[PDB]
């Protein structure tokens, strides 16, 4: 089923987030959105904020249909640390470790993830095609 494949894909991504990325030592700065009351200028500097909680929310909404779209937001966490904290900040070194363990685990699950990504794409194109043939009935 398309629902089954979306569920499996999202569960794999979520397990990467909770079991690997959130387990990086000292990764607390990236676990939740920055609180504007604690860091008032953060959102003056960071136009496209991202964090691991928001990624999990997106996973739960089946936002990610590909490894690439997932990694777009994962890399946003690192890029926002580079911008706000600097490329040599310990915050950025931590974000880099989060990104690297993400890559390592996606590599581990690449065969299954690639198959799910293709089958989701195929099913989606078929459902789109069928919806359109039906609309003209
Ligand atoms: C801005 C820094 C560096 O970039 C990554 C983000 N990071 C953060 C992130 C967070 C959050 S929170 C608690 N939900 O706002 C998400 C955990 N809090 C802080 C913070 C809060 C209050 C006083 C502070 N002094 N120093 C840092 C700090 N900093």
């Amino acid at each position: 089923s398309m629902d089954d494949d979306q569920v499996a894909f999202s569960f794999i991504l979520d397990n990467i987030v909770t079991q690997k990325m959130m387990a990086v030592p000292d990764s607390w700065p990236f676990h939740h959105p920055v609180n504007k009351k604690f860091v008032p200028d953060y959102y003056k500097v960071i136009v496209n904020p991202m964090d691991l909680e928001t990624i999990r929310k997106n996973i739960s909404k089946h936002k990610y249909q590909s490894r690439e779209s997932f990694l777009d937001d994962v890399n946003l966490i690192l890029a926002n640390s580079v911008k706000y904290n600097g490329p040599e900040s310990q915050y950025t070194k931590t974000a880099q470790e989060i990104v690297n363990v993400c890559y390592q685990t996606l590599t581990e699950y690449d065969e299954h993830l690639t198959q799910l990504e293709k089958d989701i794409c195929t099913a989606k194109e078929a459902a789109l095609e069928e919806a359109e043939l039906e609309s003209l009935d």
